[PDB]
């Protein structure tokens, strides 16, 4: 029964570090959003939402103050996250994991041409709708890496640390894209195995240490096809300047491979075939 203006905020999709995030209905029109609730940086937030019009990226609808907290009101992707998919030591079908890489690429392509990294890709930010297609979101770690057509690199470490790339733990500035990318391979590896291979990816985390010498037989490598195996070799790459760009994810062949069939035809509810 709380509300705002002309919304009522019916239930809890989940929790902030510093914010809640609601399921919000407008009383008039039934639109269905969610919106985040801050208690009291968010300016910047607030810039960088305004950006962002795709649709594999959720949208900003606006905001309000009203005395100590403010509502940011973001399109609603009512299947949830990608991480709820994602079974336990197993993974998903290789057909939909591919499908929503080739989402999630899109939704980072159009976020860095716009000069914008998200910071913090894991499959608990990649929300899903009704469709299955999926959006990135949360901006809260976001900024911009390219303005005026110049690149900034970045210092501030943030993220999760089983997804970061391995030089934001070793160099004091770094490239924002390539960090990403790394991130974009975890998740490919999540969904493929239903595990993760790394606590960290520092040089003393045997896991690691294992993955670069190339001990594939050690899971969770061994539970993935050779295909998009041979993709997460380039995209795993320690040195983010050898790593692979997504201009090439987009010529490997695993990306490339025809796997899922599509939706059947919709119901006819008028006029013929
Ligand atoms: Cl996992």
């Amino acid at each position: 029964v709380p509300f705002v203006e002309d919304w009522d905020l019916v239930q809890t999709l989940g929790e902030g570090a510093y914010g809640e995030v609601q399921l919000a209905v407008n009383r008039v029109t039934e639109e269905a959003v969610a919106v985040k609730i801050v208690d009291m940086n968010i300016k910047k937030e607030i810039c960088i939402l305004k950006m962002l019009n795709h649709e594999n990226v959720i949208k900003f609808y606006g905001h309000r103050r009203e005395g100590n907290i403010q509502y940011l009101f973001m399109e609603l992707a009512s299947g949830g996250s990608l991480f709820d998919r994602i079974e336990p030591d197993i993974g998903m079908p290789e057909p939909d994991a591919q499908r929503f890489f080739h989402q999630l690429m899109a939704g980072v392509v159009y976020l860095h041409g716009i000069g914008i990294t998200h910071r913090d890709i894991k499959p608990h930010n990649l929300l899903l709708d009704e469709r299955d297609n999926l959006k990135i979101a949360d901006y809260s770690l976001a900024t911009v890496f390219r303005y005026n057509n110049r690149e900034r690199l970045l210092n501030k470490m943030c993220g999760t640390l089983p997804y970061v790339a391995p030089e934001l733990l070793k160099r004091r500035e770094f490239h924002a894209e390539p960090v990403d990318v790394w991130s974009c391979g975890i998740v490919l590896t999540a969904m493929l195995a239903g595990e993760l291979p790394w606590d960290q990816p520092s040089d003393s985390c045997q896991e690691y240490s294992d993955w670069k010498e190339k001990k594939t037989y050690l899971n969770p490598w061994k539970k993935i096809d050779s295909a998009p195996l041979a993709l997460l070799h380039k995209i795993l790459v320690e040195n983010p300047s050898a790593r692979i760009t997504i201009p090439d994810i987009k010529k490997d062949r695993w990306y490339n491979k025809p796997l899922k069939k599509g939706a059947k035809r919709p119901r006819v509810t008028s006029g013929g075939v």
